[PDB]
Order: C-alpha cells, then structure tokens, then sequence
C-alpha cells in the first residue's frame, strides 16, 4: 500500500529583505522533509498555489545550503529534483491519496498559505481521514482559516503547536516589513485561532511539537525533526 | 519575592536497579540547574521531604559526571557541595521567599514526590505569587495532587507538559520495577491530572517545554534548559 505524502511549498516568490533579496521556499525545509520521508519508503509529492516556485535566495547561502543538500540541489538528475519537476496545482490533488500533508515554508509562506482555500481543503480532508497536519517555520500560516471538518472549529482550536518566533522575526529587522504589508506572524495566528503556542528557547533552535496528529516545527533547523514526528504521529 | 530559588531534591535512596544498584538524586539534575540559577545571579536552597537524599549510583558513572562537573561534585568546598550541606527540611521553608520552584529529580522522586504534601504547597504558593514551578525527568510526579490556589484544580489540568517517557522506562528495563512497586509514570500522571503531555522525538534528547509559568524537561539532558526556561518564564 504505496504511501505518499504531499508536500506544499509557498508560490509566492518576490523581493523581501532589505538587501533587495527574494524571499520564496526556505531550500531545506522541503529538501530534508523530502529526504526523511523517501528515506522511510514514502512517496512525495509536491504542491503550491500555482504550480510554481521560487527559492527564498538567503536560503542559497552556503550556510544554509552546503554538502550533500548542495549537491542534491545542483544535480538536474537528483531525486529531488526530478520530483520537484512534477510538482501539482491544488486541482491536480487527490486528497484521499496521503497519509501525511506536509507545509514547508520560507516567508513567502505569509503571502499566500493564508489564502490557500485549496490547499487548506485538501489538509482539512486528509486530517479528517486519520492522516497526518505538519507545518515548519510559517508553515502554520496555512492553518489561518484552516478547519476540522469534524468539528467546524478552526482546527488549531484548543492545540498546542511551535512555529517561528516574533522575535526571531525581530533579530532578523523583517518585523518592520511584515508591518508594512499587513503580514501576521505564527504567534499572531496562534492567538486568532485559540491554539497554545509553546516558543523555544532560542529562536532558531531544532524544535518541534507533536499533538496528537497535527506536528509543528519553528525554523529550518526543525525541518527534519518536524519529518520525523509527521511519521511517528501516524499511530496517532 | 527576592531573586531566590528552591531547589527540590528526591529524599528517596534504596537499592532500585537490577544490578542492585540504588537510585536517588541524578547528579546532574541538581547541579546543571543549580550552576545556571548561580549564574544568572540567583541564590539557592536546596530541599527534601526528610532533610537528607543520597546520589542516584547510575548517575555516578562518567557518563553522566565527568569534566568539570566531576570536579565540582569532588570538591568538598565548591559552592554546589556547601550549599548541599545546607539543604533544608519543608518546614525550614518560606514560600515567599522564593521566585522559583525548582524539581530536580532521578527515579528516587517516583517514591517520595507524589506525596509530599509540604512541598506541593510550598510550589502552589510561589505559583500563586507569581512565581515559577519547574520540573525535569521524574520530577513531574511532585504535580501528583499538586492543586492551583487560585481555582482549586489540579495546577497542571489544561497545561501543556513533558517528562521522562514511558518508552524511556522501557528502554531501561525499569518498567518491571515500577509495575512491582505500585509507581506511576510521568505520563501516567499527565492523564490522571488532566495535562497534554508532549513527548520528545527521542527518549534523551534534550526537550523541554514553557507552558506560562510551568516548565518542564525530559531528562538529564534537559536540565540545563529546563533551568534556563525557568528564568525566562519569570516574566510570564
């Protein structure tokens, strides 16, 4: 019983930093979920707005992107890349064919995950089929309007997740243009829709949460972490 | 409540692991937390149900104590054993003294904890001055019984908190013991006071969780953190 994840990436790809620099997907928070679930014999699948993408161009720093990732990412035939080329619009999706939906993210997130009426219907079905809700970094923008089609309840509601932190957006000097564009943070979201947020030490920390099947993590460094619990939270 | 913490301690030493060997108080468990609370200008008092305690043996082994904390723990006059010499009894106690409750722990907490009722109201009352209540490893089983002043229910009911894991137990083979001896998990009792428990991905890994004013660690590994969660839960 082939099983598959589908992985979403933000289609919102666009000067960001103050540099004049992209913002788009964060490179290794779809590229490590992406290793840590073929690794476990899944199938994945890609996904955004659109149907297309842009990498978050800080992200291509070598701090961020070096060793096996770079080679991986440099590679027309890898994997990766290869899987990357087919990836789907929302109209393309048969939601009833994952057992986990996976939100990677890179600010671009803030954009359009907060409007993904599509998107957020095809997690809301695979969550109400016993399947898996994991988001990283702003990944959790998506569950803005996210609901449980059980309950009709935003389905954050009474849940305690992690994401990125206020303050990381703070040391990063991005508070000051989220302002301006009318963006909210993680935090923000926590709060409108009634769920627990629990911050991590230190704002770039490997650290993630796991509530029963719905599975969070705060920044690229919990990209595998966050995986790895969307795996675990299956006998959830 | 002056810059103080109260540092509790497992009064519980008896033969316990199948090697023979005695549990008690983790080493590191106390002395991480106590190095960290010293360092950010804090004083401490160490406390157990009797006045005394005795070294968990396992947590002798250089594994767990070697480097620089082997050389305090030898160190007849480092602060750590000067101020241990000085460990009180619950009725040498002032909660308002005390901007922090500190428990530290070691399977020897599973015996004493859940039923020291002095030092649960001792926690209840710097909780309800403000204060913080924190836990590492066992050291959740004090929450057993443990009540909110404010509202009368269990103080952990409807908070989010980690611990020591069942897995972890079975790991170590120490699930026997328990079962033979009446004792209950940390996990156990999460369910039994109505708290979410929030597992790591990894029984050792270090985790710990800031619920408010509630912190909680995992293991020896998390000492450390859980004690710097505390202090940044000061302004909770």
């Amino acid at each position: 019983a082939p099983k598959k994840v589908l992985l979403a990436l933000t289609s919102y790809n666009d000067v960001f930093y103050s540099d004049g620099m992209k913002t788009g997907v964060f490179v290794v928070e779809a590229l490590h979920p992406f290793n840590t679930f073929r690794k476990e014999g899944f199938e994945v699948d890609f996904v955004s707005e659109t149907g297309k993408f842009g990498w978050d161009e800080h992200s291509l720093a070598k701090d961020f992107l070096n060793g096996q990732d770079e080679t991986d990412f440099k590679n027309k035939d890898s994997d990766f890349n290869k899987t990357l080329a087919k990836i789907k619009t929302p109209k393309e999706v048969n939601a009833d064919d994952y057992q986990i939906f996976m939100a990677s993210a890179g600010h671009g997130t803030l954009f359009d995950y907060p409007k993904a009426k599509d998107l957020q219907d095809i997690a809301s079905e695979i969550y109400a089929n016993g399947g898996v809700v994991a988001a990283v970094c702003h990944g959790p923008a998506m569950f803005d309007g996210l609901t449980d089609k059980k309950t009709g309840r935003p389905l954050i509601e009474g849940k305690s997740i992690t994401g990125f932190t206020d303050v990381g957006e703070t040391i990063m000097g991005v508070d000051s243009i989220l302002k301006a564009k009318n963006l909210a943070t993680v935090e923000d979201v926590a709060k409108k829709y009634g769920a627990k947020y629990l911050a991590p030490v230190g704002p770039w920390d490997d650290y993630s949460i796991t509530d029963g099947r719905l599975v969070t993590g705060v920044n690229p460094a919990s990209a595998h972490s966050t995986a790895v619990r969307s795996i675990d939270a299956l006998k959830n």
